[PDB]
């Protein structure tokens, strides 16, 4: 599903990433939108194999089990197939426990090249929320 803006924010706000961890939620949908233009069906193999998944792009090496990833990691928990859902439960439980973890939201690439250090605000301009 290709979430419009607004309404991707007001899912990601219900399910508590306003300001998860200092996160405020700009920069969440500015994330998305740069790792996979909203789109929840978005996948994108990589070369080791691994395949990134859904809104945020999570990659199977670690995150999810796909059933075809060397290394058989699943932090989160879940069939990376999860991720590709039109509920975004999934994906934010996963997001949650992979910005905890390490360098914040830096694990995102797209984010710390135009999110990162921007007026994020403007990313839930004219959203009811």
């Amino acid at each position: 599903k290709v979430f419009g803006r607004c309404e991707l924010a007001a899912a990601m706000k219900r399910h508590g990433l306003d300001n998860y961890r200092g996160y405020s939620l700009g920069n969440w949908v500015c994330a998305a939108k740069f790792e996979s233009n909203f789109n929840s069906q978005a996948t994108n193999r990589n070369t080791d194999g691994s395949t990134d998944y859904g809104v945020l792009q999570i990659n199977s090496r670690w995150w999810c089990n796909d059933g075809k990833t060397p290394g058989s990691r699943n932090l989160c928990n879940i069939p990376c197939s999860a991720l590709l859902s039109s509920d975004i439960t999934a994906t934010v439980n996963c997001a949650k426990k992979i910005v905890s973890d390490g360098n914040g939201m830096n694990a995102w690439v797209a984010w710390r090249n135009r999110c990162k250090g921007t007026d994020v605000q403007a990313w839930i301009r004219g959203c009811r929320l």
